[PDB]
């Protein structure tokens, strides 16, 4: 869950 924690920042 760490590479969606900064890809979701924008979303």
């Amino acid at each position: 869950a760490n590479i969606i924690a900064p890809l979701l920042a924008p979303x």
